[PDB]
Order: structure tokens, then sequence, then C-alpha cells
């Protein structure tokens, strides 16, 4: 399918244990795309000071589309060293490996894989 219902568990950046999927652009949009296909993806919303506390590069969840079944349409964007690669909507959050951190809320998704 091109698209995966996905629920995201939505952790606290502090919380966070790994707080990156690599060490390259392709790396990390590698390494995003097979946590969420092992339900092994965490998703940390994006405010003041929160990036600043991650490992770049960034794996984006951005809105590609404005909702089936309550899940919202996203895509993947990396940014390292504030250029970006790839194009799309409103930040959902920054995705992260999980790890078993307890999250505080689930982000339903439907994500263009």
């Amino acid at each position: 399918k091109t698209h995966v219902q996905l629920s995201l568990p939505v952790l606290q950046v502090r919380d966070v244990l790994v707080r990156g999927f690599g060490d390259s652009v392709e790396e990390v949009l590698s390494e995003a795309r097979q946590h969420l296909k092992d339900g092994t993806c965490g998703l940390v919303e994006v405010e003041k000071g929160v990036l600043p506390q991650l490992e770049q590069p960034y794996v984006f969840i951005k809105r590609s589309d404005a909702a089936p079944h309550g899940h919202v349409m996203v895509e993947l964007v990396a940014e390292l060293e504030g250029i970006q690669y790839g194009r799309s909507g409103e930040t959902l959050g920054v995705l992260v490996p999980h790890v078993g951190e307890i999250p505080v809320a689930y982000r339903k998704v439907l994500l263009r894989k």
C-alpha cells in the first residue's frame, strides 16, 4: 500500500534515550521509515528549545494534505544545517527511535510509504 495507518507514541523530549536516527540525511530517512514499519518510532512535538536537545539530521513528519479515519496524511522531510530534503506542509513533530519511553499521547497518521 502507498499509505499505512500508524498511531505514533508522542514522547517528551527529556525522556528520549536515542535522540536521532543516524548521521546523514539518507540514513535518517532510511532508519525513520524502517522504525515506522517496525512500530519502533516515536514523535516529539516541536516547541522552543526542543530541536537543540535532539541530534541532526532531523526527520520531520509534515502534513501532506487537508484526514481519513482520523489519520492525518503525512510525509517525511529531513533537515541538516538548515537545509530540508523534501517539500511538504506543517510539521506535526520530529521522529525519534522509540525504545520503551512512556508516551503522553498518540498521534494518528496516514504515512505516505
